[PDB]
DNA sequence: CCGACGGCGCATCAGC
DNA sequence: GCTGATGCG
DNA sequence: GTCGG
C-alpha cells in the first residue's frame, strides 16, 4: 500500500481515459503503470525512480512528480470539476452502461441516479438490473460470504448431476480477503472440444441455482457464460444481504487449465501474461494455447494438462494464484 | 518514428 | 432470418 | 501512454 497515492492517481486517469475519452489503450496504459507501481516493494521518492519500472513512461513520470509534490494532479482536478466528464463517469459504474451508453445518456440531460430511475424505460435490460442494484453492486463481498456461496453453488450443482465439477476462481482463488464478485467455472465429461454429447448443460445448474432462489436476476445467458444476480440466504429477523453479480462460465473439460488460467486471472496478470506469449510466439485464450508462425496465424492447440504447462510453454516459471494478482 | 498493445461470449443493431 | 460490427463485461 | 525494433 506503499503508494496508494500514485497508483489512485493512475486509476483516476484510467477510467477518465475508458469513459470520458474512450481511450482504451492509454487505459490499458495507466492501468498496467499502476499494477506495476502497487507491487514495487519500495514507497517512490520521485518519477525517475518510477520511470525504472516497464510501463511508466515520460508522462507517467511527470505526473507523479506533480502528485509528490502538491498531494494532487491539476489535471484530475479540473477533470473532477468538469460537469459533463463527472457525469458520463458516474452512469458507467451501473452495470451495462459503458461509456458510449454514459455520453449518450448525459446529452439527453440524464445525469443522476434520480434520471436513471425516472427514465428506466431508457435502458436495456441488463441496465435495469444494474440499476435495481446499484448499491449493492458497489459493495464487496468478504470472502466468509464467499465461502457460504461457494458450499450453495457447489452443493447444487451436484444435486443436478454428480459429473459437473464446479470451480470458484477470479480474486477467490487467488485468496483474496474480498470480492468483488464471484466467478464459478462449470465442467461436464459430456462438453469437451470434441461434442456436445448433452444438451442446455449450463442451464439446468441455472434452473437449479434459480429454484432454491439463490440466482435472482440474469443479465445475460447463453450456453457457455452465464451472467446475472445471487443473494445468500437470511436468518429468521436477520437483515438481508445483498444482491451480488455472478458469472458462470462452462468450458469444455479438456480445456480445463486454459479456462481456470483466464478464469483465476487477474485482468492484468492475463493481459501480461498473453502479451509475453506473442512475444514468446504463442497465443493464449481461454481455450487453448497455440503457436503463431511465419503468417499471423494461430497453429493447432498444443497439448496441456496442467496450469504450469502453459507457463513451461512461453517460458514463466510457474505462479501461485495468490501471486497473480496484479 | 511506428505499429502493437489479450481475448472472447452475449445483446443489440444495421443492412440485406 | 442471416451476418457482421460494436458495446459491454 | 509506452514499448520494441
Ligand atoms: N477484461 C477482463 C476481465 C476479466 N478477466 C478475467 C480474469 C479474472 O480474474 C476473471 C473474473 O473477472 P472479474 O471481473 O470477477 O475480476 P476478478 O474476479 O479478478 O476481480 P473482482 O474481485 O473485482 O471480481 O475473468 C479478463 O481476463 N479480462
Ligand atoms: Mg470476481
Ligand atoms: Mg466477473
Ligand atoms: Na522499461
Ligand atoms: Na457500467
Amino acid at each position: 500500500t506503499l503508494n496508494g497515492g500514485i497508483t489512485d492517481m493512475l486509476t483516476e486517469l484510467a477510467n477518465f481515459e475508458k469513459n470520458v475519452s474512450q481511450a482504451i489503450h492509454k487505459y490499458n496504459a495507466y492501468r498496467k503503470a499502476a499494477s506495476v507501481i502497487a507491487k514495487y516493494p519500495h514507497k517512490i521518492k520521485s518519477g525517475a525512480e518510477a520511470k525504472k519500472l516497464p510501463g511508466v513512461g515520460t508522462k507517467i513520470a511527470e505526473k507523479i512528480d506533480e502528485f509528490l509534490a502538491t498531494g494532487k494532479l491539476r489535471k484530475l482536478e479540473k477533470i473532477r470539476q468538469d460537469d459533463t466528464s463527472s457525469s458520463i463517469n458516474f452512469l458507467t459504474r451501473v452495470s451495462g452502461i459503458g461509456p458510449s451508453a454514459a455520453r449518450k445518456f448525459v446529452d439527453e440531460g440524464i445525469k443522476t441516479l434520480e434520471d436513471l430511475r425516472k427514465n428506466e424505460d431508457k435502458l436495456n435490460h441488463h441496465q435495469r438490473i444494474g440499476l435495481k442494484y446499484f448499491g449493492d453492486f458497489e459493495k464487496r463481498i468478504p470472502r466468509e460470504e464467499m465461502l457460504q456461496m461457494q458450499d450453495i453453488v457447489l452443493n447444487e450443482v451436484k444435486k443436478v448431476d454428480s459429473e459437473y465439477i464446479a470451480t470458484v476462481c477470479g480474486s477467490f482463488r487467488r485468496g483474496a480477503e474480498s470480492s468483488g464478485d464471484m466467478d464459478v467455472l462449470l465442467t461436464h465429461p459430456s462438453f469437451t472440444s470434441e461434442s456436445t454429447k448433452q444438451p442446455k448443460l449450463l442451464h439446468q445448474v441455472v434452473e437449479q441455482l434459480q429454484k432454491v432462489h439463490f440466482i435472482t436476476d440474469t443479465l445475460s445467458k447463453g450456453e457457455t457464460k452465464f451472467m446475472g444476480v445471487c443473494q445468500l440466504p437470511s436468518k429468521n429477523d436477520e437483515k438481508e444481504y445483498p444482491h451480488r453479480r455472478i458469472d458462470i462460465r462452462l468450458i469444455p473439460k479438456d480445456q480445463y487449465y486454459c479456462g481456470v488460467l483466464y478464469f483465476t486471472g487477474s485482468d492484468i496478470f492475463n493481459k501480461n501474461m498473453r502479451a509475453h506469449a506473442l512475444e514468446k510466439g504463442f497465443t493464449i485464450n481461454e481455450y487453448t494455447i497455440r503457436p503463431l508462425g511465419v503468417t499471423g496465424v494461430a497453429g493447432e492447440p498444443l497439448p496441456v494438462d496442467s496450469e504450469k504447462d502453459i507457463f513451461d510453454y512461453i517460458q514463466w516459471k510457474y505462479r501461485e494464484p495468490k501471486d497473480r494478482s496484479e
